[PDB]
């Protein structure tokens, strides 16, 4: 009742990844400065289920929007089953799979994080959204420090092979219980009043802004200061207590390609942070509002995280086969990513010179300044790991979901080789040639969240999400007739409204 | 002894409100784009205590100032007494009051919030400061989303009516004692010591500046870099540990008709916040110093919220009928409003190129921080509702006084309506006729306040708070001749003497 | 959780009705042999709650279509409050409404149900929409076997 | 609705006529004259419902009820800015899907 369980269950298969040796990878050294990567590819592959439409039916995840107000996911259970290990014998052009029960697979769990954690960046390879498939576990990699394409002194590289791990044949099975420490609940509430009305309109303030710093006398302008009282009449100049949130401006562009420019101002025009030399785009943004109101076209080129419709080929594709977020839930507490964050009086009045104001592009947080942050789409991941520093500030991610100083540790999971033929010589190099053999089958993870219980005593009748009456060739998250699972659209997580 | 308790108790006439209806209320679709509000218009009353000159007579405010270095409200007790509703038959142009005791006043409170606040923002409609006074309660609204006039899809109103209340009639009082649950004691002490002097002068630091980029040679600057050890010499090139606090610019405008400039800047020059498309001149500020030290005269164009000086009309006032506050208490630990925050190095040295430097006109915050807050005038609020957020940041408002998650609950009241002389024979339409009639009387409040004792072993006599010796027609606080109350100046809360 | 409740609050006007005296009522007799009804008048009015929109807020409404399966409405509380009697003295056009302690009004219920139920074929005076309005009570009145008028 | 053998009874309020200035002498008509009075005030109804809480378990998001996103003049179910409280549209009891 307070809380909800989404079990679910699917079936994997893990490949033998890079013939059971460590491979270092490395940027071709065509690309610029701004790119390069010295880490480690490994032949262990990890589970990763910290997207939401791993665990959520979408009716599971519209029975979770708009019926409440916050979820957090308390506990989390973990487990595998059934696993077994086909061992495929190539020749000619014969598959000729096989199965064998004495070879094993053998699994490792962090508990500590010893090892870089690799998860929270929404990469590929979590458990599909459709329990009927069955997904390739990915592979596990990582990067450290880099200059160009060379390692400096720091880079480190852990190995996994090492840490202890607990093998597993056919017929063995593991859990591991894992407690989500604690975390705010998320918001899943749009807010009912904006930060700039707050406040009653029939009872003016008692307080005075300068109305008219001039008042005409002979034709010409006296200097004659004055004041006047906030009131209904005028709301702007009303004096409020709080802040909007945090700004750092974005550029726009307009899904209607006659408006956008025509030359390439993706790299150079778009927003970067410039880190230790090489820049980077700044894709997910500061939670920024997506659209000025009342527009529905124009989005920041960054800031808005994209998903794309399936059968999208990751090279190029056109705006229609990518499905763009709307933040516009929040207009009301945060600037819109473009629109400029305000205005700053840049020089000081004299008789001789006049006023002057240079807006301000990019505002840093101030007190009592409040935000609230990105809503978590039904295919955006629940959580990331905070890194681990000697300081940070409003850990909540960009990119979306929980920020956790203890994340659910990614377990590691890799075939053990079994060599083949050794030559009836001794030779003291190590074995070029291995059984060629995968594991597979049988995920089950579930997570316990707890949910904040909608009680809200409006007498209008609150938005809710729903599928449409109008007939179609496939529904909404209907498989198509291919057997091919889809999602139309994203599914922000507020449409209940709360009063700020 | 270390508590004090302040017993206010005054007289209160709630009128007939709408004419027992809901309304919504709508800019006149003539005002600009910046200044829209679609809310609604109740016939329900309020009662907002939340000043302190409601609370505090001037002299227990100046027994409170000077003799503790900080105050916060622990305990709240609050109730009615002696509610009589007055009828009145209108014939004629006889008034002809008429007194019934069977009509009730029903009476609600928030307990949970689940109504817009609608409190903090400085309204009017506060209990007068002079107890001899009888006020009118304020009428209730509030605000929501809108586009324009229009109320987008958002909108929700939440009809008062249907919350459980507990009707009143004569002879009936109720108490509810709410607690405040925490806050910090507000800073009653101004510092002794700005930041930029820390250090004794006699222990020159070892650390080495910059002190000179060029020596001369043949005449012409050799390139030789040197340092220099910071030392009572140059405190300006001393190392600190800490950084004044935040600067959101502002403009200077000087009490002296002839140094401003002739021209409306008001509204352009003035600094704003651009949200949702529509900007909003940020009136209290980000708690900046008034005005530079050996100034007393410039005062930022908003950011010193100014209290008028009673029998001055809304419309417009000259500076004479306004007392302005001043910050100068905070010029140790902030940075004046108008002067910019610091300078910063824009370009790099090179052979060819001399080094430049851009002032920062607004700065966020940065890690090592302190900045002292607003002080909360006799005049100002003494809380302001923490908006429910998924984030923000140092709690405290910008108007003054006590962020609160949970503020005290506004109560809402309104007369019961009585219908009057329905037709014999049945309509279905609602009653357009009323008795029409108000109830009166006894509102008591007290809050229970913490004191942080002063114990400052300066030898200096310290600065206190106090009249002047000088005769006039009138004294400060006293009651006029005509018996209208008068405040002459706004008291800011600290006068005490703490070292940094 | 398994269960919903729903207070609602109204105030009401009771008017006198038909001058205190029971009559009967019947068609004009210029009406079809298909419409005509001998019924009594009655001094006496009810209320008529059994509407939805008289309990459900439209987002309680809303909270409950389309969150279970099934409703049904086990048990019913109801009660009066205040009731004053206020007597009109016409003079002139002055009305001058005055109120009395003294005068009673007096409330009956079926219990078990003797007279015609009369309601459920959704007549008007339900209690209104939204609570700010104030209802006058409505009418009551009843019809038996006729032929024609008669 | 729900048909009842049993259903809630109507209850029926009248006030109680008040005779007004009997004359002096005797008379044996019932009166023709009254106190011109009505009564006022307050009536409270609650009733408890049972909910037969929903779980559906497929996985095609279902169909809700709910509110337009488009701006308008006035909301639906909003009071009027004249005061007068609207309802633009009859709510089906039924938007759930249930299978056969």
């Amino acid at each position: 009742g307070d809380r909800v369980i989404t079990t679910s269950t699917r079936t994997w298969a893990l490949p033998t990844y890079n013939n059971h040796l460590y491979k270092q990878i490395s940027s071709q050294s065509g690309a610029s400065n701004d790119n390069h990567y010295f880490g480690y590819s490994t032949p262990w592959g990890y589970f990763d289920f910290n997207r939401f439409h791993c665990h959520f039916s979408p009716r599971d995840w519209q029975r979770l929007i708009n019926n409440n107000w916050g979820f957090r996911p308390k506990r989390l259970n973990f487990k595998l089953f059934n696993i077994q290990v086909k061992e495929v014998t190539q020749n000619d052009g014969t598959t000729t799979i096989a199965n064998n029960l004495t070879s094993t697979v053998q699994v490792f769990t962090d508990s500590e994080y010893q090892l870089p954690y690799v998860l929270g960046s929404a990469h590929q390879g979590c458990l599909p959204p459709f329990p009927a498939d069955v997904f390739m576990v990915p592979q596990y990699g990582y990067l450290t420090l880099n200059n160009g394409s060379q390692a400096v002194g720091r880079s480190s590289f852990y190995c996994l092979e090492y840490f202890p791990s607990q093998m597993l044949a056919t017929g063995n099975n593991f859990t591991f219980s894992y407690t989500f420490e604690d975390v705010p609940f998320h918001s899943s509430y749009a807010h009912s009043q904006s930060l700039d009305r707050l406040m009653n309109p029939l009872i003016d303030q008692y307080l005075y802004y300068l109305s008219r710093t001039n008042t005409p006398s002979g034709t010409t302008t006296q200097s004659r200061l004055q004041f006047s009282q906030a009131g209904a009449s005028d709301i702007r100049d009303q004096s409020r207590n709080w802040l909007p949130g945090p700004c750092y401006r974005q550029q726009r562009v307009s899904k209607t390609s006659a408006d956008n420019n025509n030359s390439e101002y993706s790299w150079t025009g778009a927003t970067k942070y410039h880190l230790n030399g090489r820049d980077s785009l700044v894709n997910p943004g500061p939670a920024m509002a997506s659209h000025k109101d009342d527009e529905e076209k124009f989005f920041p080129q960054s800031g808005v995280l994209i998903f794309g419709k399936q059968g999208s080929e990751k090279t190029n594709v056109d705006i229609e086969k990518v499905m763009i977020t709307d933040e516009e839930e929040i207009r009301t507490t945060n600037p819109v990513a473009t629109e400029q964050y305000g205005s700053v009086s840049t020089n000081l009045q004299r008789g001789n010179r006049q006023a002057a104001t240079a807006d301000v592009n990019t505002q840093g947080v101030l007190p009592g300044m409040v935000w609230q942050d990105r809503d978590v789409y039904l295919q955006g991941p629940i959580w990331a790991k905070i890194p681990h520093t000697d300081g940070h500030f409003h850990p909540s991610p960009l990119m979306g979901g929980f920020g956790l100083k203890h994340p659910p540790p990614q377990i590691l999971i890799k075939n053990t080789p079994v060599p083949a033929n050794p030559s009836t010589t001794f030779s003291a190099a190590k074995f070029a040639s291995f059984i060629t053999q995968y594991s597979t089958g049988q995920v089950s993870v579930e997570i316990e969240w707890e949910l904040q219980k909608e009680n809200s005593k409006r007498w209008n009748p609150e938005i809710q999400y729903t599928s449409n009456y109008n007939k179609s060739v496939n529904v909404d998250f209907t498989v198509d007739t291919n057997g091919v699972y889809s999602e139309p659209r994203p599914i922000g997580t507020r449409y209940l409204t709360r009063n700020l």
